[PDB]
This record gives C-alpha cells, sequence and structure tokens, in this order.
C-alpha cells in the first residue's frame, strides 16, 4: 500500500530539518527531492514513506559478489519501491532497474578551491590532486572512458596514494576546502553549482561539463508504478515545477 | 511535420502519426520527448538535451 | 530549439544569433510505436552511445 521511497542524504536534495527530532516521518526531511517526492506521489495517487538508503551509497554492482549496493540495490532486492534522488540514468543501471525520463539534466564538472581551468589542465599536471565520489557514475565514467584525457586522469586517480576518492559528496567538498588548492574534485554539475552558492563561498565550478546525462526516478524492473511516475515527471517538467524547485533550492536561498 | 494531434479528428500527423498508424517502425530525428506524445508512442532516453530559445537577426 | 538555433548561428551569412537562456530543459528521443519489439534495444543502444562518447562526437562533428 504505502510506497517505500529510498533516497540519500545529499544536499540540497534531502537534508535533515533543523528540528527533525521533534517531527515525525516524512516531515523530518526537506529538500528538492523531498518536494519532488510529495508531488510525484500526489500525481500518481499514492501514499509513501521516505527512507534514507542504509549504506549511504548511490548504487554499484560489486565485481566479484555481483551484489548491487546503494539505492539501486534497495530496488533490486525489493527493499524499496521507488528511488527519488539525484540518481544518474546509466546503461548498467537501466539493465536492472527502470528509470523515468530525466527530471534534471547535468554533466561531470570540476570543483576547485578559488590554477586549473579544465580536465586537460588536471591531466597534464601533478601538484594538484583530484578524485571522485568513491562509488558512483562519475567514477565509472573515468574507469571506462576511451578518451585520451579522461583515460590519463583515470590512470592517475586509480593509483594515487593516499586515495583521492571520497565516501560522500560533503567529504569531497571539505577536502577541496581544506587543501589550499592542492585538491580538485570531480562531481556532477548540479552538486557543484549548489556548493558554489554556499558559505564560505570558497569553491567554484571551472570549465564546461565533461558529458551530458540526467537523473531519473527509479523503480524495480517491471514495477506497477513506472508508467505513471514517468508521465508525472514529464508533466511536472512541462509545467515548470522542476525549474521552480531547482531555483528554490539552488539560487533563491543562495548564500553568496 | 514533427507531430501534433488534430483537436477535432484526434488524428496524429507528422512522424508521430506515421508511428501511430504503422507507416514507419521507428523515428530517428530531433523529436522532442513530451507528455502528449509519450501517451501514444514510446521514447528512448534522450540522445540530446535542449531547450526553447530565441533567434534574432543581428 | 537551442540545437537548431546554435547550428544556424554558425552558418553563413552569419547574420543571426541566439539570445537569452533556454526557456525550458528537455530532450530528443528515438521513438517507436507502443509495444514495439525494437523499443527495449534502441533505448539501451542510446545509453551505450552516450557513454561511449559517440553522441558528443557526432554533436561536435555536425555543429562545431
Ligand atoms: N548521481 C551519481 C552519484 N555521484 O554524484 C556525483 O556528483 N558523482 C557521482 O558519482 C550516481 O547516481 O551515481
Amino acid at each position: 500500500k504505502t510506497v517505500v521511497v529510498t533516497t540519500i542524504l545529499e544536499s540540497p536534495y534531502v537534508m535533515m530539518k533543523k528540528n527533525h527530532e521533534m517531527l515525525e516521518g516524512n516531515e523530518r526531511y526537506e529538500g528538492y527531492c523531498v518536494d519532488l517526492a510529495a508531488e510525484i506521489a500526489k500525481h500518481c495517487g499514492f501514499k509513501y514513506k521516505l527512507t534514507i538508503v542504509g549504506d549511504g551509497k548511490y548504487g554499484a554492482r560489486d565485481a566479484d559478489t555481483k551484489i548491487w549496493n546503494g539505492m539501486v540495490g534497495e530496488l533490486v532486492y525489493g527493499k524499496a519501491d521507488i528511488a527519488i534522488a539525484p540518481l544518474t540514468i546509466t546503461l548498467v543501471r537501466e539493465e536492472v532497474i527502470d528509470f523515468s525520463k530525466p527530471f534534471m539534466s547535468l554533466g561531470i564538472s570540476i570543483m576547485i578551491k578559488k590554477p586549473i581551468e579544465s580536465a586537460e589542465d588536471l591531466s597534464k599536471q601533478t601538484e594538484i590532486a583530484y578524485g571522485t565520489l568513491d562509488s558512483g557514475s562519475t567514477k565509472e565514467f573515468f574507469r571506462r572512458s576511451k578518451i585520451a584525457v579522461f583515460d590519463k586522469m583515470w590512470t592517475y586517480m586509480r593509483s594515487a596514494e593516499p586515495s583521492v576518492f571520497v565516501r560522500t559528496t560533503a567529504e569531497g567538498v571539505a577536502r577541496v576546502r581544506k587543501s589550499k588548492g592542492k585538491y580538485a574534485y570531480l562531481l556532477e554539475s548540479t552538486m557543484n553549482e549548489y556548493i558554489e552558492q554556499r558559505k564560505p563561498c570558497d569553491t567554484m565550478k571551472v570549465g564546461g561539463n565533461l558529458d551530458s546525462k540526467g537523473y531519473g526516478i527509479a523503480t524495480p524492473k517491471g514495477s506497477s508504478l513506472g508508467n505513471a511516475v514517468n508521465l508525472a515527471v514529464l508533466k511536472l517538467n512541462e509545467q515548470g515545477l522542476l525549474d521552480k524547485l531547482k531555483n528554490k533550492w539552488w539560487y533563491d536561498k543562495g548564500e553568496c
């Protein structure tokens, strides 16, 4: 009956409300995806329960145990009925789960502490270290690129010691902030743009996006919800709600 | 034409109509994914991102 | 659409230009009739091409 929604504590998509300990259920959270979940649920006619993914990961298949972790795993093993999060539509995921059309368009980008202007720049040097989220579509983009500059970047990143990979986006952001310009972070343009509008306003997005892709609402392969969820995403985009929500969470409340 | 539904006859024209009435098996073109179309035909994930814009003479 | 606009902007007589930002954000998709045997495979093929970098390659080829 009640749809279990798996999501991730990733700002500004889902965050704990300042007074969450005094609130119950869905009311404990706020964010772009919290606002989107309420709307998808109204338009699809279902009751839901927001739950934060237990391992705090997006979703990758372990080469070895072949088990899917993160939000993708929760859907694959039936622990959740739908994922409403900044989950990237990728070929490997689409093979095991269904995705609505994109609710947000984006691409990999470079985040620097306020002398690097591009991925080519990062590749040609070694003083400034750089990495990605330890588990996610960004790390996979590099591990599989056949493009020279990106393959060179991957060769470096995968062998860098200490590790240049981070467990969460917040961790990558803090590393950039505390490294005196000696660490650049590769992350999705959406997260980059958000952080650029957050105090202490010491980071910046540089260069163009490395690729073009989108985030989609995910459901277990063959779910009853897929069709309606997809139609809802298309309707909300055409009406302008998605743009409204991005403005609300990225720029209207910007601190810089 | 790309494809729109006649308000009167409810008949689809353009590439959309060709798919709807079985004249073509697939449309590979700059065909925009929309709610009205998604109701009558299937669309793959996007191969290109875009938005409406304004073209002016310099 | 921004796509046609920016293409024309880079073609003689070079007398037009795109002004302002896009009014919305959407995408183009390969379409098939409802229940088509091709639907599933074409969708996965689009995802493969984007990830291989082929779509960006074709875009630069025909625009830039
Ligand atoms: N949305 C990404 C997670 N992730 O966020 C980034 O900024 N990079 C990255 O891999 C995914 O779905 O795997």
